[PDB]
């Protein structure tokens, strides 16, 4: 689509209207990183181990019923890279897709004297992510409320469907910088549960997937654009 002419409810401008450019924030020495297979397939390996381990009931937890394995989506990813050409995390632009309403958005930010390689800079966002077991609770999934929780919560909605990440590198104030982004298909919503909870790990898949033996296949039908 053209996305200077999807609106949406805000009336914001879209990330992905009007020709890429980095903005003035990143310096003078800006650059995107390309995600290649092997950065796209930890991406989702990562995601969908935690979504594993958590849907059998890991970590005092509940089991997940319905919870589906996440694949990646070029738009999406598009969209992130786009966004980190800004070197900002937080922003209020528009982000939505004719496929995916309202896609949650994670941002991972680095500064350092070095520049890591682009596969560290994935590890230190994962293990950023997997150290936050320590603050998601039973409650949290039963009634999303956003230490920090959203990074780890929003890989374990089972309203998601799908993922997509840039990746942005520059130099400013005597450091090294890195902006990772990651849209979902989906966000978490306040006051709805994070995933819906079952019995048994899969309990309400149509077909539950071979690899990842806790969480639905590929082809199960999860609506990304409702929430639990
Ligand atoms: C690039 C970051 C993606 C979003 C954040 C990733 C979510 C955390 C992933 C943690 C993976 C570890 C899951 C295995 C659980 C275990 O074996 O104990
Ligand atoms: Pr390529």
């Amino acid at each position: 689509v053209n996305y200077c002419r999807l609106p949406c409810r805000g009336d914001n401008y879209h990330v992905g209207c009007g020709e890429p450019a980095y903005a003035q924030e990143c310096g003078q020495s800006p650059r995107t990183r390309e995600l290649l297979k092997e950065h796209r397939n930890e991406i989702l390996s990562k995601i969908n181990d935690v979504r594993d381990h958590v849907a059998k009931g890991s970590w005092g937890l509940p089991v997940a019923a319905r919870m589906k394995v996440v694949v990646w989506d070029a738009e999406l990813a598009g969209l992130a890279k786009r966004h980190t050409k800004g070197c900002v995390g937080e922003t209020h632009a528009c982000r939505n897709t004719e496929r995916f309403w309202l896609p949650g958005q994670l941002n991972f930010k680095y500064s350092g004297d070095k520049l890591p390689r682009i596969k560290e800079l994935i590890d230190d966002a994962v293990k950023k992510g997997h150290l936050q077991k320590h603050n998601i609770t039973r409650e949290i999934i039963e009634n999303y409320r956003e230490g920090d929780v959203k990074e780890l919560a929003l890989a374990i909605s089972d309203r998601v469907t799908a993922v997509g990440c840039g990746l942005t590198t520059w130099e400013d104030g005597a450091k090294a910088r890195a902006l990772l982004t990651c849209n979902f298909s989906s966000q978490n919503t306040r006051g709805r549960p994070v995933y819906k909870i079952g019995n048994s790990p899969g309990e309400k898949c149509i077909e539950k997937d071979e690899t990842y033996k806790n969480l639905c296949s590929a082809t199960e039908p999860i609506d990304p654009n409702k929430s639990n």
